């Protein structure tokens, strides 16, 4: 379910950590 910053992510509401899924996964916040 959520995840933290390099996971795989879909959306960027998806990781714990509020940040930003650009490169594939949560980078970027």
């Amino acid at each position: 379910g959520c995840k933290l910053t390099f996971w795989k992510c879909k959306n960027k509401k998806e990781c714990c950590g509020w940040n930003a899924c650009a490169l594939g996964i949560c980078m970027p916040r």
